[PDB]
């Protein structure tokens, strides 16, 4: 699953187009701040106001890895 496409259609909804942090904090650099493990769990689980489980399996895996790679 195209990680950037996922993020660019599942996360930008709150994080904003560039993931610079609109209705949610900036995660374009979340790969710098946190590791794929952390991010993966957060995608699967949630964070604060984030519903979580927005992406799962290959979706969330691809997301987290790509996010780690975004850094
Ligand atoms: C709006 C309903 C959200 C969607 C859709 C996604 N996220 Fe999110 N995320 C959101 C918020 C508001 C927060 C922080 C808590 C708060 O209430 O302010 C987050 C947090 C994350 C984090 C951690 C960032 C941090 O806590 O500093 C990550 C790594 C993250 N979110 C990733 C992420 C991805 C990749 C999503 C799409 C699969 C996604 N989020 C959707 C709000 C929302």
């Amino acid at each position: 699953v195209d990680a950037e496409a996922v993020v660019q259609q599942k996360c930008i909804s709150c994080h904003g187009g560039d993931l610079t942090g609109a209705s949610a904090p900036a995660i374009d650099k979340a790969g710098a701040n946190y590791s794929e493990e952390e991010i993966l769990d957060i995608i699967l689980n949630g964070q604060g106001g984030m519903p979580g489980g927005i992406a799962k399996g290959a979706e969330a895996e691809a997301v987290a890895a790509w996010l780690a790679e975004k850094k």
